[PDB]
This record gives C-alpha cells, structure tokens and sequence, in this order.
C-alpha cells in the first residue's frame, strides 16, 4: 500500500528545485490562471528565510502534495505560531491520505520546535476543503471575515 | 484630531510595545495572561518581518496594531497580515483605527506590497462593523482551523 511508499520531507535550503515543483502544482491544482512565477533569486531568499517552512509530499521523486507555513513570533507568549498558508494535493492522488499525512507531519514539526498552535483557513465556499480540514482532529474552528486592501 | 499622532515604532521603542500589550490586554479582556519577558519582546521589535504602529495622544498610546510581512512565492511583492488593531474604550469611534489603517497601508504601499490583510470573527460585530468602515477592497468568508500543540 502507498502508505509504505509515501514520504514526507521539509524542504531544506538547497531543495528550490522542489519548491517550484511545489509552486507549479499549486498553479495546477488551485486553477491559476495566467500566473507568472517570481524569479529563482526570490523563491530561494523566501528558501532560506528562518520563519518560512515548506513540506512536501513524495512518491519516488514526484512531489504529489505539499503545504506552506509561516512563523508567528508572539508578544502573547514564548511560543509561536505557525500559519499554513496552503496545502494541495495532485488531483490524481486526492482522498488517499496525502493531505492528513502531510499536516501530521507539520504539527509534529511544530511541536518539537515548542509552538503554541498552527492553524489553517478555507473559503466558506470550497467544500471539498472544509471536508479535510474537519477530518485532521482540529482542536476548534471559527468562522471569520477576512478583509484585504490592494495596494497602488 | 489633530493632537493625534501615528508612530511606526522602531527598535529603540519598547516601552511603547509593553504599553500597546497592556492595552490589548484591556480592551481584548485577556484572560489567564502574563506578558513574555522584555528580552522577548525586544527580540521581536528587531525582527525585519514585523510592524508595529500606534496612535498618540501627547505620551498616552490611545490605540495601536501590529503585522507582519509575509514574502509570497506567487509573487515578488509582499503581503502584510494585520494582526492585532484596538482602540482604548475611552477614545473608540473618533477616527482613530481608521487613521491606524490608512497609515499602515501608506507604509507598505511605499515599500511596494501587494496587499494587506485583516481578519475579524464572524461573531464579533464590533469589529466588523470598524473594518468594512475602512473601505476595504474586497471581503471574504473563511473558515479558521487551529490544532492547539502539546
Ligand atoms: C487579487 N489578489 C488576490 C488576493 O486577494 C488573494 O485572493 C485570495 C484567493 O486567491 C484565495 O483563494 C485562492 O487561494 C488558494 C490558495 N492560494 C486556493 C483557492 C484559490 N482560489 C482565498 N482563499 C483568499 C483570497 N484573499 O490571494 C490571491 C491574490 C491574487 O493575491
Ligand atoms: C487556545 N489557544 C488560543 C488561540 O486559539 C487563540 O485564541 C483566539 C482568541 O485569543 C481570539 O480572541 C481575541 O482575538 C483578538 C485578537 N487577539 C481580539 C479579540 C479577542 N476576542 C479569537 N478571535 C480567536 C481565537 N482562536 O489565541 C489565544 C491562544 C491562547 O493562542
Ligand atoms: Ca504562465
Ligand atoms: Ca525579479
Ligand atoms: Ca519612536
Ligand atoms: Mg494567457
């Protein structure tokens, strides 16, 4: 069984091959449209930044999932935080466990490292997100109102 | 107002972050909260990532928010997520969290961001009602997940 096959992996520095694998599948499974990705210098400087941490999902050498995170130093607490920021599957390989294996490793992650929480948003509107969410064992989930400004 | 005055505090502001703390432990009514250690949150004031601004009435920080920058990888311009914004209760609804928006959207604008975010609770009318006053691009529902660590 896949089980037996799949891998986990963070990213590391030298990893920016990987990482646009990671970004083009994003662009594949989220439908994006006329997208442009930002040029290696930038992906690999975001690389190398101490509060930023990718996880990849692998079958031989094929990334088939990932997600995105950031650190949230807190004025709260000691602890941080840390923001998934996405998370995606190939649509070839969804519904096999992928997706609660990768935020299994990301919490574990997390919790060595002695954060407080991480946390992860979906639109109210994309069912099929909400659906897996609800099926990681969250400690709680709230309905927000998110604003944005974009600027000139 | 015009005694009103916004800050972007710098490293050398401490003192005015502990003061921004105690008054989000007022106005949010914290419960349960001991405030980190300075040598944390000086730390934290020197971080290149992170933002924070008040508002000024002579020495007496009347209102503040804190953000922080996230580089994107689907692009080369930033986004800035607001944290945390609040008014003391005895200056709300005079203008100044509009003030607190409006200048830290002018200083990510400078530094070419793409765009800055704030998030309120659905329940949270208050909030709400402040942040649609701020004449926000877009709105959007979200469904929030945390997992609490061990
Ligand atoms: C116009 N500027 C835009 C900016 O407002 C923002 O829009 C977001 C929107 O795409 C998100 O939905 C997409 O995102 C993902 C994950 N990446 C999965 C599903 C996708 N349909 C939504 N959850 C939050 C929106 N705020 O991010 C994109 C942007 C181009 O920068
Ligand atoms: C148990 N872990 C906790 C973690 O889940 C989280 O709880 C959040 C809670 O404070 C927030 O309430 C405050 O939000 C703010 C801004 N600070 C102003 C209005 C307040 N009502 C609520 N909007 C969302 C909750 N998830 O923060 C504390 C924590 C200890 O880390
Ligand atoms: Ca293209
Ligand atoms: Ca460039
Ligand atoms: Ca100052
Ligand atoms: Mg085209």
């Amino acid at each position: 069984e896949i089980d037996n096959f799949l891998k986990i992996e963070r990213l590391a520095e030298n990893d920016l091959p990987k990482f646009i694998q990671l970004i083009r599948l994003f662009e594949a499974v989220f439908e994006m449209k006329n997208f442009s990705i930002p040029d290696s210098e930038h992906l690999q400087k975001l690389l190398n930044q101490n509060n930023f941490y990718v996880f990849v999902a692998l079958l031989e050498n094929k990334i088939v999932g990932g997600l995105t995170s950031y650190v949230l130093e807190q004025y709260y607490s000691e602890k941080p935080l840390a923001y998934i920021y996405d998370l995606a599957v190939d649509t070839n390989w969804q519904r096999q466990g992928i997706g609660k294996k990768l935020i299994t490793a990301t919490n574990q992650f997390y919790t060595e490292k002695g954060f407080e929480e991480v946390f992860v948003q979906a639109d109210k509107v994309d069912d099929y997100a909400l659906d897996f969410a609800r099926s990681t064992k969250p400690t709680a989930e709230e309905q927000v109102v998110h604003f944005y400004y974009t600027l000139k």
